[PDB]
């Protein structure tokens, strides 16, 4: 509310951070602080990788070195927040940052270090519209088979990713199943991305509360 | 190769095209051939659909309007050849054209109709490299899954596709179960399209043979 909750979060995350690493760092306010957190042990890290421009120029300023995706064969650690998040620690992400280079940066890494307020555990991920980039010629086709899947796909109009993509944000689904709906949306023709990260979900939850953060992986 | 038998099957396609119908159109040497016979019906269908720069250029020359994926609802057919093709009907395909257009357009289209000549039928899918199409800063990752999935990936140099995304031709693959390994690279965070064309294969057959077209529906 209480981006207090935030910080407390961002910088509990800092215990995961290994000594002669490159970090993976996502985006968002509580990430932003655990960038905060980072940059006190700027001297001891190799670098970041970043799915996020905000997060690199931030890590860059802090002078930590920067590594593209195709220079690692892995990472240890990738810190992000998410727009949801289950019981069983399957997300929803990608409302509001880069969807598919987050996809990237997560699978690349050993563990997932995911990083929320109270607001992001729900029963059932839906209810937060699920973000699906398109290719462009494809809109109206993938949009068509979203409804047949029982969602409402509304197409953020005015705006594309770096891709020069689109965005339809899926509203209206009940999303028992995370891991079934993740295979079916990758299999429409036309779908870059979808914002459904079930079969590789959260490793290390931590939750801000207003006593400090609730590190409950 | 023949181009006889070439000219043979892409004429008999003209058989499956309804008055009145906007065409969904592929590429290359064959379908080049269907579109001479398209140009005798021209004055009698309302358009085509096209997934290739060439074909449309060509369906121009002879007044037929293009339309663009997004225009309509549905294709009754798209014609196209194919890279290999099992006798399941389940396809290799954008290996020298446009990969995920061809798999968007053959998603919209009701029957798909394959035409080619003896050289593209194959016992089993994977001689002939599978494209597949990648978010560049995802490129040695994806290579390092297909490694895992049994494949040789070789990234295509020098070259995008209209999208800005990297190519990988991954050879050595025996594609004994093609909806299996189409689920799984569809799978992979940064893969775009894969040129397997499994769960929507192709309906019709036309086999150009040195008696004439063959056609397997």
């Amino acid at each position: 509310t209480q981006d207090e909750m935030k910080k407390a979060a961002g910088w509990a995350a800092l215990k995961y951070v290994e000594k002669g690493s490159i970090v993976g760092v996502g985006t968002g306010s509580t990430v932003n602080h655990f960038i905060d957190a980072l940059g006190t042990m700027s001297e001891e890290i190799k670098g970041a990788v970043s799915s996020s421009v905000a997060s690199t120029e931030k890590l860059e300023a802090l002078g930590i070195k920067i590594f593209d995706c195709n220079e690692v064969a892995s990472l240890d650690i990738y810190v992000d927040g998410a727009d949801e998040i289950n019981a069983d620690r399957e997300m929803i992400k990608g409302g509001g940052a880069a969807l598919t280079r987050e996809k990237i940066v997560a699978a690349i890494a050993d563990k997932f270090i995911c990083i929320v307020d109270g607001t992001k555990a729900v029963d059932v991920l839906g209810t937060f519209p699920l973000p699906v980039e398109v290719i462009p010629m494809a809109r109206s086709y993938v949009a068509r088979q979203l409804v047949k899947l029982g969602g409402d796909p509304c197409y953020r109009e005015g705006v594309i990713t770096d891709n020069g993509n689109v965005i339809l944000d899926v509203y209206g689904m009940k999303i028992t199943n995370p891991k079934q709906l993740e295979d079916q949306i990758n299999a429409i023709p036309g779908v870059v991305t979808v914002g459904l990260f079930a079969h590789r979900g959260a490793d290390v939850v931590i939750t801000g509360t207003p006593e400090g953060a609730k590190i409950e992986e």
